[PDB]
């Protein structure tokens, strides 16, 4: 996998195909895109872009931690599961955000990707909650310092 930055307007295919095909496009174009120092990253295979994630600051009021980064849009396409894709953009995010002294990284996770997050070392907080129309999420972390 080759992990290359990417730029917002680049991850809205991705973003509608594999997570929110049943709504309309504006709804993959995030506003926390246009919050301040948010990036992106892209894993590319065999020509294809085919993993999406992207990250801006944003202190959630229940971790701890004086400067954090919330990840959306996480996504790998059908066909390139498996491959370390999805893991190693989060590993070249935390170099990025470990750089610019973030604390840690979170994420509002869909629960049927809660055990990617954990085999990345990120912990569960709190309880379950659902997010109509895209169903139960878990916020999960992971500290970087
Ligand atoms: C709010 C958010 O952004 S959370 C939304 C997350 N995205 C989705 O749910 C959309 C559909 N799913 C996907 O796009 C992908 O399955 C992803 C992004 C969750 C994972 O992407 P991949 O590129 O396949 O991940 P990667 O290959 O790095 O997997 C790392 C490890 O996690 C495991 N894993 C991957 N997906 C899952 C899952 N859904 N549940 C449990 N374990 C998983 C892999 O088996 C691998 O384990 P291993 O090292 O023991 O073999």
């Amino acid at each position: 996998i080759e992990v290359k930055p990417i730029n917002a307007e680049d991850t809205y295919e991705l973003r509608h195909r594999i997570l929110r095909p049943n709504q309309p496009i504006e709804a993959c174009m995030f506003e926390s895109d246009l919050l301040r120092g948010a990036f992106h990253l892209g894993g590319y295979y065999g020509g294809k872009l085919i993993s999406i994630a992207s990250f801006h600051q944003a202190e959630h009021s229940e971790l701890q931690g004086q400067k954090q980064y919330q990840l959306r849009g996480m996504a790998t396409l059908e066909g390139y599961r498996e491959q370390k894709a999805g893991s190693s953009l989060i590993k070249h995010a935390e170099e990025i955000l470990r750089k610019r002294g973030a604390d840690l990284l979170w994420c509002n996770a869909r629960t049927s990707a809660s055990g990617y997050y954990k085999k990345l070392g990120f912990s569960e907080q709190g309880e379950v909650f659902d997010t109509p129309p895209v169903g139960p999420h878990i916020l999960m972390y992971k500290r970087i310092t």
